[PDB]
């Protein structure tokens, strides 16, 4: 990810709700799926600021460069080797940490020695009981985050996971990535483009609409995007 | 620094007490100098249990791994390459973090593209001014934290610091290290042995009573080292 790009993401428990992270800081939209009605409500502004159990930390002090939703109002993130488990409690605004933070390589032991032991580019939650999707350069990990293990045994390239990736920009990794309120569907973002993808756990699916660019389909970001 | 061992130290403020850090954990201590009746004061306890402002950091996580006090009840603690300007208020347990948790190069941005920039070894405060010697592997730097600059303009060899240390278990580098209360006295660690040094910022050292074992001069901390 460049300066001024979305680095990190994930699903707000908050209907039609998406944090993203950039540089330092986050925004919290309302990036209405299915409609046009987008809108800020809160950000640009430095994570230190916004999640006050950050703030005297390495997240608070470099900001997040991945992470995902779990379940309730749980999210992990990641910054370079290092990641944590919080609750970003979106009502009662009372952030707290909830594990680490810890190396990867601890917290998942799996990822020992591979691509992902020393940072993570994107994730997304899957639809799919407690099964995550993590995306390092050109390779991606398919986890469990109950069991704590990897489902495909195997850390395969993209284009072998995702065909509708291929002859993309997105065949070589992406910048950032969450699952939308939209069944199955998900958002992949490199640099000033995105992708909305539909997946199905079957392998074989499709982009919507092609490649277009963040501000276009989010106007709302115009002049936030790049910060 | 082998697990079990001293791998941080740095002077209290009160009289004749120290921090020794050994793995994720850490003991206060009365280490008795110049006189005997050393003894054990807390610990060996987490970092996380005994300093809560740390316990959700990377410190409560894994421990300190270098350390030195600055000036009151202040101290720059580290691990790997990440530090933190720490409060550890040891009249009220009332410890906080006044700056980071961060990288080494951002703090001390004359360790950028260093030896230092990784991690450091051990250090020790000079009794001049606010100098302070920090060792990684075989070579040391002399830096002063009040013009954030290097007083040495060149990182040098241990041996051509410390002509005492030639041909000793020391010349190749420290696991942790300390100033003593005792004017000019400073104390360094490998594995089960330390050398008690009387350094005077200049080029002739002398290593009192030569290498000995830290359990012999420490009777207290004999059930306690290895860890
Ligand atoms: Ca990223
Ligand atoms: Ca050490
Ligand atoms: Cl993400
Ligand atoms: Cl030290
Ligand atoms: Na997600
Ligand atoms: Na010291």
């Amino acid at each position: 990810t460049k300066p001024g790009y979305i680095n990190a993401a994930f699903r707000s428990s908050k209907n039609n709700e998406a944090y993203f992270f950039i540089n330092d800081k986050y925004v919290l939209l309302d990036y209405a799926p299915g409609s046009s009605r987008d809108k800020v409500l809160y950000g640009p502004t430095p994570v230190r600021d916004g999640f006050k159990s950050l703030n005297q930390t390495i997240f608070g002090s470099y900001g997040i460069d991945c992470s995902f939703d779990t379940e309730n109002n749980e999210a992990f993130i990641f910054y370079e080797n290092f990641c944590a488990l919080i609750d970003y409690a979106p009502h009662s605004k009372k952030d707290k940490i909830i594990l680490g933070p810890k190396k990867i390589a601890d917290v998942f032991p799996f990822f020992e020695g591979t691509v992902f032991e020393s940072g993570i580019d994107a994730a997304y939650r899957s639809t799919r009981g407690k099964e995550v999707y993590l995306f390092k350069g050109d390779q991606y990990a398919r986890i469990d985050y109950g069991s704590n293990s990897m489902v495909n045994k195997e850390i395969k390239s993209i284009s072998s996971g995702y065909p509708c990736f291929r002859n993309t920009i997105f065949e070589s990794g992406a910048d950032a990535a969450f699952a939308s309120h939209k069944t199955n569907e998900v958002y992949f973002f490199k640099d000033d483009h995105y992708a909305r993808v539909k997946v199905t756990p079957x392998x074989k699916l499709x982009i919507m609409d092609g490649v277009r660019e963040i501000v276009d389909y989010w106007p709302s970001l115009k002049d936030i995007v790049p910060l």
